[PDB]
C-alpha cells in the first residue's frame, strides 16, 4: 500500500571529511558530498531500500529545489512536491577528529498562497494512500499548528499517520483533538515534554508518563532507546523491546529510519511484534552504514530474527 | 571598448555570521548570503560597478551554474559562459569572532570535449574584444599549459591580456613567447616564482627582482602592497604609488578589483599615472565595502584625486 512521506523543510545535505579543521584559516578537500536531506528525506529513502511503495511530497524553491528533485529522478524515487518561490536551504557537517560540527540555516519563508498551494496537492495525494509519515520541523512562515490541519485531512480519508517532530509543533498536536496514528519521541524529547529526568531502568516512569492526559488517543507510542532497543504501548498494553549488539559506523539518522520501518510494516498489516520488529532492524541497519538514509536490505531481514519482543504485566496481574 | 573576463573555476560563496563557531554540535544561524564567486566574478562585477562594458566567460555546471547565471542575469551583466556536466562547486566562509573560517571544494571535472566547446566559444568572444581578464587556478580536467593557449589565441587578435594567476599556471605562460600585456603577482607568488625572500626591506628587492629575464617582454608589472600602495614597472619605468590611509571593512577580493580597475583604465586609454590610480582606487573602495566584488563609483572618484604616482630614478 502507498505511503507518502512529507518534508515541510527539505535540504542540501553537505557532508565534508577534514582530518583537520584549522580556525581562521583555508580548509581544502576533494572529500564532499550532496545529497537529498531532511528527516523526512530520510525515511524516503529507507523505505525505498526497503521495497516500498513511497512518494516523497514537501516543498522546494529555486536552483537548490531542482537539485533534489532531480537526485531523487535519478534514484527512481517518485514524488509530488511543490514549487515555492524561496530558494531550499543547504545544510552543513564538517566531519573531523570524530567530531560532527553542523551549521543549519533558517531557509525559506513560505507564503500564504504557497501553503494553499501545498495543501490542495495534499489533499489530492492522501486520497491515493494508506499511511502518511510526517518528520522534522516547519518551514518558517507556516503556522506553529500546521501538523494538526494534516492530520485533520488524513482522518478524513482514513489514513494513518505516523508523526515525528519535537517542541511546539510536538505539542500542539498532543493539545488538539486531531491524533495521529503512532509517535516516536525519543527519552530526551519525552524528558523535555514533561520536564522529568529519566534514571537508570526508566521502563516504570515511562509507563506513567505515557498514561497521562496529553498522550490520550494515540494508538502506537514507541520510545526509542538507541542501542538500548524501545519502549512501546498500543492501547493499554506495554512492551519491552531488546535488540543485539552492532558495530556502529554512523547512527546520525537512525530515528528516520525506525519510521520507514514503522511505515514499511503498517503497508503490510503486520502484528505487533513483528511490527516493532521492522522498526529496530531499520535503525540498526542505518546506523551499521556511513552515510544517512541508508539500509542494506539483507541485514534487516538478519536482524527481523534476533529481536524480542516482550509484552508488560498490567497492576492487577496476581489481583 | 569591451572587456572579457574569464573564470575557469567559479563558485557559489556562501558567508555565514555566528556568534561563536561552538564545535561538535550544531550552529544555526539566518545570517546567511549567497554570491557569485571565484577571482574572476569579483573583477567581472567591479568593472561593472565603475561602469565598463564587460562579458563574463568561463564555465558553468549543473543547477549551481543555473544560480551562478541567474544572479548575473538579475544584476544585469552580460554573460557568454560555456556550459559543463559536472556541478559548479561551493565555497564556504564562516565568519566568527574576527575569524574567518575557510572550507573550499576541488570542484567539477572538465571534460576534453567541454574544453574544446569552451575554445570555440572563447575564439568567438575575442574577435569584438579590446581587453581579457584571466583569473584564478585551473579546474580540474585542465590541462597546466592552459592558459597559454589563452594568450596565444589573445596575442593573434591584439587583444591585450590582463593575467592574474599562481604557480604553475603562472610561470609556464612567462616561460613561453607570447607575453601578457601585464601581471600583479604579490609577495608570496614573487617569492614562489624567484625562490626568495622578501620579508627583510621588501621594496628595494621588489624593484631589484623585476629586472630579471623572468619577466622579459611583460609591458606592465604591478606589485600591490595592501595600505602600503604599490611599486609598478612599465617597461624600464618604475614607479612607487602612494594611497591615502584610509578605515577599512573588508579588504577581501582588493586584488580582484585593482585587476578590475586596471582593465577599465586600460579600455580608456589611460595615460600611466591615471591608469594606477583606476587600480588603486577600485582596490581602496572594494576594501571599504562590507560585501565582496563589489565598489561605490563615488568612493573610487575621490580616491583618484587623493593618489600619488612617483617615478622612481633609472
Ligand atoms: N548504536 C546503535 N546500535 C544498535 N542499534 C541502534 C544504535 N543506534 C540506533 N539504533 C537503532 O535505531 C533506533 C533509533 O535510534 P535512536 O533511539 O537513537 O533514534 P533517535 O534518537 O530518534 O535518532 P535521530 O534523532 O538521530 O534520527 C534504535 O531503537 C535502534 O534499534
Ligand atoms: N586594508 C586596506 N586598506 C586600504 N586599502 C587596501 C587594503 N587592502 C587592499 N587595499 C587596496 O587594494 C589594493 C590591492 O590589495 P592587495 O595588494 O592586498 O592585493 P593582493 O595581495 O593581490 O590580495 P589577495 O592576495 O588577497 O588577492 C591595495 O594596493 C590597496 O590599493
Amino acid at each position: 500500500s502507498l505511503i507518502v512521506t512529507v518534508t515541510m523543510n527539505p535540504s542540501i545535505d553537505i557532508s565534508y571529511l577534514l582530518d583537520h579543521l584549522k580556525l581562521d584559516t583555508v580548509n581544502r578537500t576533494s572529500q564532499v558530498t550532496k545529497t537529498p536531506g531532511g528527516k523526512g528525506l530520510n525515511v524516503t529513502r529507507v523505505i525505498h531500500d526497503l521495497g516500498g511503495d513511497v512518494i516523497a511530497t514537501g516543498v522546494l524553491g529555486g536552483f537548490h529545489g531542482a537539485f533534489i528533485a532531480n537526485e531523487l529522478k535519478k534514484a527512481n524515487i517518485p514524488q509530488a512536491f511543490t514549487s515555492i518561490k524561496e530558494e531550499t536551504r543547504d545544510s552543513i557537517a564538517i566531519l573531523h577528529e570524530g567530531n560532527q560540527t553542523e551549521i543549519l540555516e533558517a531557509g525559506p519563508t513560505v507564503s500564504p498562497e504557497e501553503i494553499s498551494n501545498f495543501l490542495e496537492n495534499f489533499d489530492q495525494l492522501i486520497k491515493q494512500a494508506e499511511i502518511v509519515t510526517i518528520s522534522g520541523s516547519l518551514a518558517k512562515g507556516l503556522p506553529s499548528d500546521f501538523y494538526q490541519e494534516l492530520v485533520q485531512k488524513a482522518h478524513a480519508q482514513e489514513v494513518k499517520v505516523l508523526l515525528d517532530t519535537s517542541g511546539d509543533s510536538l505539542r500542539q498536536v498532543l493539545q488538539g483533538p486531531w491524533k495521529p496514528y503512532l509517535i516516536k519521541p525519543n527519552l530526551e524529547e519525552l524528558e523535555g515534554l514533561l520536564g522529568q529526568d529519566f534514571s537508570e531502568n526508566p521502563l516504570a516512569a515511562v509507563q506513567t508518563a505515557l498514561t497521562k492526559p496529553m498522550f490520550a488517543g494515540i494508538e502506537w507510542i514507541v520510545i526509542s532507546l538507541g542501542k538500548d532497543g524501545a519502549i512501546a504501548k498500543h492501547h493499554d498494553q506495554f512492551y519491552r523491546v531488546k535488540i543485539p549488539t552492532i558495530q556502529a559506523k554512523n547512527p546520525v539518522g537512525s530515528g528516520d529510519a525506525t519510521i520507514a520501518g514503522l511505515a514499511y510494516g503498517l503497508a503490510k498489516d503486520a502484528p505487533a511484534a513483528e511490527l516493532l520488529k521492522w522498526g529496530m532492524a531499520a535503525g540498526m541497519a542505518n546506523a551499521q552504514e556511513r552515510m544517512t538514509g541508508h539500509v542494506d536490505v539483507e541485514n534487516v531481514k538478519k536482524h527481523l530474527m534476533n529481536i524480542q519482543v516482550v509484552e508488560i504485566a498490567k497492576e492487577g496481574h496476581h489481583h
